[PDB]
């Protein structure tokens, strides 16, 4: 097993351990980050494998999430108009629609005022008018295999979470690990154009 994964922009390591239900002949078959939650000046960030859909299979959901920061000077937010950059690893499929399109049925984008993306359109918050999620969007393109989510305002305990379905491409080498993302970031603040923190990345093999 690899010990470790490094994060980018930094170039410090993060552990990664077995995750639970990933057993297999006395393997296991799938790395987290440890701990997948990570505390950059702007709140706190988090990327793991949050459940096995099918092990044989190689079928996993993903999880990321972010909080933000309340600063006052005015009240601003450490996240304004954040975006955060999700590329599929290499040989790592998600799992889309019948028409082969990443729609609301494949993804939930929820926060925890309440809110949330329904078919789309944000929904919910205590005003009922889409809440932390007012101005966000989920967007994939099929060729460049990457999610974006894009809209993020976000201060103290303000939090954004959002899960979809991956499953290792059939043309993988036995034994080998292969991260479940390419290099996955947060821009949290619009106005700072060259501010990026990066997600750690869960691995996944098959023998
Ligand atoms: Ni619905």
């Amino acid at each position: 097993y690899p010990q470790t994964g490094t994060y980018p922009d930094v170039q410090t390591p993060y552990q990664i351990i077995k995750v639970d239900g990933s057993e297999k002949n006395g393997q296991h078959k799938a790395l987290n980050p440890n701990p997948y939650e990570r505390v950059i000046p702007e709140g706190t960030l988090s990327k793991r494998i949050y459940q096995v859909n099918n092990l044989d299979d190689n079928q996993y959901g993903i999880e990321l999430t972010v909080s933000g920061k309340t600063v006052y000077e005015t009240e601003k937010k450490s996240i304004e108009n954040g975006t955060i950059t999700d590329p599929m690893g290499e040989l790592i499929d998600l799992q889309l629609g019948t028409d082969g399109r990443f729609d609301p049925a494949d993804y939930t984008l929820t926060a925890n005022d309440g809110s949330r993306l329904e078919n789309g359109q944000a929904v919910g918050g205590p005003q009922n008018d889409g809440g932390l999620l007012k101005n966000a969007k989920v967007l994939y393109d099929t060729t460049e295999k990457r999610i974006r989510v894009t809209g993020l305002y976000l201060g103290t305990d303000e939090k954004v979470t959002l899960t979809y379905n991956v499953r290792l491409n059939d043309e993988f080498v036995s034994n080998k690990f292969y991260d479940t993302n390419g290099r996955t970031t947060l821009h949290p603040k619009e106005v700072e154009q060259n501010t990026v923190r990066d997600f750690p990345i869960p691995k996944i093999r098959d023998v």
